[PDB]
């Protein structure tokens, strides 16, 4: 019971009771308890995250600039309350007393071509852009790469782009105030069209209901349509609501 | 129990118990094991793999710039975490301890021509060409060559061409905004022939 | 047995089975043997 070496990349955790301190041991080293020191459980694996891998634990360790672990003055660990960390792949790290593996290994999500993924800011920060990323707002990030994960940016959903072939359309309501793509300012519930071919990425606030296919107009046949409020036609003429041509 | 000698192209692992540390030892020698010191179990031959061939170790081996092995200060080896190593025909290299030989002695696939692989670059890396393969990067290696394996670069599917005729074309969709073989941009879902 | 403390002013000999060498340790400490070493006998007065 005394005597404890712990296997090379492990570790163990023994309490000081003479002053209710927990701490941990590393390396490949042979250790020997005291009386007044009990070690809490036999050791077992430090964990080691591979590459394209990540792990959270909670209640991060409070480090300095050089990233040395602080202590506290009665001998205890530096921790950070109630927060989580994204640990990325490096040397296999310890975990210290206190700290709770709440994820496991977890491997670094890969997004397709021509798909986006949809995030929500949960608390305000700061992104590396250099924007005031306040809570609440949406974030759309797209790309045939791979996207690292955050603390305090949470993923919503997966999201497909939609292909837009020759001689269609796509209708999109604005679920908010916003602007379109092409530069235009769209109530809540206003629709429109999108006559780009090709994959188009639906926005965070546009929700896209149907693909419009266009008409064909021969010489033995003709369109009647009646205006559903006031606007101008492709060919530049203004219309009442209810008029027909 | 204390006399151990290994059969020539063999090892053992002993831990040194008064430092909790494991070692191999190789060479058609004899050893003797001290009291303190315990082998972990019996010789078992030291794996080589043949021309052609090829064989992957987790934890792969820290070398320096010379392929020495550097060992830690406590004696112990230093290895790569959570990493493959694709190793080809070489010596009956041993085991280090702390390694596990994830796939066994495999052979080196052989590309048919008219032939083609599909590869997805699963980290990002550089290749020998001189770009930069960013991680999702699609491949596609064709001819009627060998393809060596790598750790990063995970092989998708196997792909065959398709043999047009005379008075023959092929219909073919972008899966994605490309460039097609003729230099012409190409929206997903778009189609076009090949004559 | 491993751990062997002995009381102030007294000595232990413990063999070194790798060496076949025998030894005397003494002062007021507190002493752990190796896996090949092995005490002789318990504590008694210098």
């Amino acid at each position: 019971e005394f005597i404890i070496r712990i296997p090379p990349y492990h570790y163990i955790h023994v309490l000081d009771q003479n002053s209710n301190v927990s701490r941990v041991e590393v390396g490949p080293k042979t250790y020997i308890r005291q009386d007044n020191e009990r070690v809490l459980f036999a050791p077992m694996r430090m964990v080691t995250v591979p590459p394209r891998h990540y792990c959270t634990v909670a209640n991060p360790v409070s480090r300095d600039a050089q990233g040395l672990v602080l202590f506290d003055v009665t001998g205890q660990v530096r921790l950070r309350h109630a927060d989580l960390e994204i640990r990325l792949a490096q040397d296999p790290f310890p975990l210290y007393p206190g700290e709770v593996l709440e994820k496991d290994i977890t491997p670094l999500q890969v997004v397709l071509p021509n798909t986006a993924l949809h995030l929500k800011a949960l608390l305000d920060f700061e992104d590396k852009d250099g924007d005031k990323v306040v809570a609440g707002d949406e974030w759309l990030f797209e790309g045939p790469g791979t996207y690292i994960p955050r603390k305090e940016v949470e993923v919503v959903e997966i999201i497909q782009a939609t292909i837009i072939r020759q001689n269609q359309a796509l209708r999109l309501r604005a679920r908010k105030e916003c602007w379109d793509r092409d530069g235009k300012e769209r109530v809540t519930g206003e629709e429109w069209l999108v006559t780009t071919v090709g994959a188009y990425l639906p926005a965070v606030f546009e929700e896209v209901l149907d693909l419009v296919d266009a008409v064909i107009l021969t010489e033995k046949t003709a369109l009647h349509l009646r205006a559903r409020r006031n606007f101008r036609d492709f060919r530049g003429v203004s219309r009442r609501t209810g008029e027909e041509w």
